[PDB]
């Protein structure tokens, strides 16, 4: 394996380091600009308590928050997103996109609203949660993996459960496969590569969350926990602790 880009925050002391990035000085591992009017500590906070405990490859996890001010560029959807800052060829050939996600019951994401998570700008693949369409119902509490907007896999999204994911993307063939595990277990392929328009410039993977509005549902704080975010090529690391760490 080979890590093309590391988004595990290991060289950051706190989320304040995200402020070092700017269009005129694109330093660090993440572009930080898709957020609301408040300071970064309103939206992103790092702590060892916010990561998958089995992931010894990540020192701290990030709590990503949507609050009443999480609106970017005058849009009506709430968003707090980080984009990889890299020169690596993360959008060519076969690449694996990793991330671990967890929600708690406190400030839990609203099941009445659609959330788009860890999505590419064209939305060719992403996770989704909440009430998407039709009548409200049992499916609204599901965490789903979508390709071209169509759900290909889903699972009940329980509190305190860490979901480890790797999108297996072949940008040459235009296919995306899904690797997943919960907790400390190794990633296994749960959906063979699915065909879709995989078009990306490499500066368009949104690590974070977008939540659509829904009539009659006011904003309340929503917290999402993330760890183990990185991109690798040539060989998938199935260990949730990442490359170079002992396998749990």
């Amino acid at each position: 394996g080979t890590i093309l880009w590391d988004g595990r925050f290991n060289d950051m002391t706190s989320s304040a380091d995200l402020n070092k990035w700017s269009w005129g000085n694109q330093v660090g591992p993440y572009q930080y600009y898709i957020h609301g009017s408040s300071p970064v500590s309103a939206y992103v906070n790092l702590s060892p308590d916010y990561k998958n405990p089995a992931d010894t490859g990540s020192r701290q996890g990030a709590k990503i928050t949507l609050d009443n001010t999480a609106y970017w560029n005058g849009q009506n959807m709430r968003r707090t997103e980080l984009i990889p800052q890299t020169t690596a060829a993360i959008n060519q050939g076969k690449v694996y996109y990793h991330f671990s996600l967890m929600r708690k019951d406190i400030n839990a994401p609203a099941t009445t609203r659609e959330h788009q998570i860890a999505f590419f700008e064209s939305h060719f693949t992403e996770l989704k949660s909440g009430w998407l369409s039709g009548a409200p119902g049992i499916s609204d509490t599901l965490l789903r993996w979508c390709v071209g907007g169509q759900t290909q896999w889903s699972v009940e999204w329980a509190a305190d459960v860490w979901h480890n994911v790797a999108y297996e993307i072949d940008f040459a063939a235009g296919t995306v496969g899904f690797w997943h595990s919960t907790g400390s277990d190794p990633l296994t392929r749960k959906v063979a590569p699915v065909k879709t328009s995989t078009s990306s410039n490499g500066a368009d993977w949104h690590v974070g969350v977008l939540e659509l509005p829904r009539s009659g549902y006011p904003d309340s704080n929503e917290d999402f926990y993330w760890s183990g975010v990185y991109i690798e090529s040539g060989s998938l690391t199935t260990s949730v602790a990442g490359p170079g760490q002992p396998i749990p």
